[PDB]
Formats: structure tokens, C-alpha cells, sequence
């Protein structure tokens, strides 16, 4: 066997699943609630 396992689980993270990162701030979505006037 060379032949096994293979890599293709590696695949199940190369797809990232969950495209939002806790860097959800990649909006920014937290705002300084810069109100001003």
C-alpha cells in the first residue's frame, strides 16, 4: 500500500470551511461608535 489515507483530508481545511474568521473584524465589524456630532 502506497495507497492509503491519500492527503485528501487535508482538503477538508484547504476549503476553509466557516469563511468568517473570528476575524469578523474583517469587516470591522466592531465600531469605536465614533457618533460624533
Amino acid at each position: 500500500k502506497n495507497v492509503k489515507s491519500k492527503i485528501g483530508s487535508t482538503e477538508n481545511l484547504k476549503h476553509q470551511p466557516g469563511g468568517g474568521k473570528v476575524q469578523i473584524i474583517n469587516k470591522k465589524l466592531d465600531l469605536s461608535n465614533v457618533q460624533s456630532k
